């Protein structure tokens, strides 16, 4: 039932929605959201090309953007940061209760910008000023570049989402990059406790890309196990001396944020990925159907740290067939930095 969300709240884990529309906010449907347990909204170019594409008030919108001399990015963008800024105002009395920590809205950057580091932190200033809410957070995808722009936006004061991690090597070099940035703050005497840092890491696809050659024992493992072994990753560095120097003055911890946890594939069952990661200071953004079956027949329990030997036997197992999920994770960033590109693409092209 609805009360899940709140028992999911309790073990330590905010649940936020994998979508944004027009509708969604204008209906009022996303305040009703905001005060059953959902916790914040994610976007990304899929997410807005399936939404102009089927959303009827995207139509007098994209008309009257049409009799304005804009380019096409500058329509998409007038349209998304709209429906940012209204989700955002939606979403602020949430934010505002936790002093900051919750009631979040991500829009992503141009996926042209993934590998050009100054790029991306002007585009990111750019939308944040654009957003004008101190609950929106920017999205760029975790390339190396990503990173080199994390430790800027942070040392800016923005706070940010970073997407397309599928490695824990990378995600610790998110880590060390942030903390860069808090330092940074920390001695020119500015201002940390509002900045807030999520670390988004997909699952599913991870699964998509290994199972029909994975061995009977190890199908529909490796993504639970890696973002195990990941939280286990995050536990130690966010404890450790350095990170306690500056948590003592006011710096938060980044968290993780399990993205692509819609289940994939029909033979496991469709609460499997929200289920099985349950812990506390992260986050799940899911999709509505994701976010409807955990509501009907989820289970809220703290998974998350279940067993951690056992994912990393899992790992071993893997690392032994030859998989190495350090190249797996930089192909499926890769992979999804073009499918990201292709649907801004096909977005773009009725706003010609």
């Amino acid at each position: 039932g609805m009360t899940i969300l709140s028992d999911v709240k309790a073990l330590g884990q905010q649940i936020w929605l994998d979508n944004l529309s027009r509708s969604l906010v204008q209906s009022g449907e996303l305040a009703q959201m905001l005060k059953q347990g959902v916790c914040g909204v994610t976007s990304n170019p899929a997410i807005f090309q399936k939404a102009f594409a089927g959303d009827a008030l995207y139509a007098d919108e994209v008309a009257a953007l049409k009799r304005q001399n804009l380019s096409p990015k500058q329509r998409y963008e007038t349209m998304a940061v709209a429906d940012v800024r209204a989700a955002c105002d939606v979403c602020l009395a949430e934010h505002e209760s936790t002093g900051g920590k919750t009631g979040f809205v991500s829009l992503e950057v141009s996926p042209e910008l993934a590998k050009d580091a100054q790029g991306t932190v002007e585009e990111a200033r750019r939308l944040h000023a654009a957003i004008a809410r101190k609950n929106a957070m920017i999205k760029v995808p975790a390339t190396d570049a990503g990173i080199d722009a994390l430790e800027t936006l942070v040392s800016d004061g923005i706070s940010v989402n970073l997407t397309l991690l599928f490695s824990r090597a990378q995600t610790l070099k998110a880590y060390a990059a942030y903390a860069r940035g808090i330092a940074k703050r920390l001695a020119a005497g500015q201002s940390v406790a509002h900045i807030q840092v999520v670390a988004s890491f997909f699952i599913s696809r991870v699964d998509s890309a290994l199972d029909a050659t994975l061995p009977d024992r190890l199908k529909g493992k490796t993504a639970i196990a890696l973002a195990k072994a990941a939280y286990q990753d995050w536990e130690q560095y966010f404890t450790a001396p350095e990170f306690a120097a500056l948590e003592a003055q006011g710096a938060n911890r980044v968290q993780l944020l399990w993205a692509s946890t819609g289940v994939k594939n029909p033979a496991y069952p469709d609460t499997l990925y929200v289920d099985s990661l349950i812990g506390v200071h992260t986050v799940n953004t899911v999709p509505d159907a994701t976010l409807k079956a955990f509501i009907d027949h989820g289970t809220a329990k703290a998974t998350l740290t279940e067993s951690a030997d056992e994912a990393r036997a899992r790992l071993a197992e893997i690392a032994a067939l030859g998989i190495d999920v350090e190249t797996l994770a930089a192909r499926l960033q890769e992979d999804g930095l073009k499918q990201f590109e292709e649907a801004f693409e096909k977005l773009l092209a009725p706003l010609v």
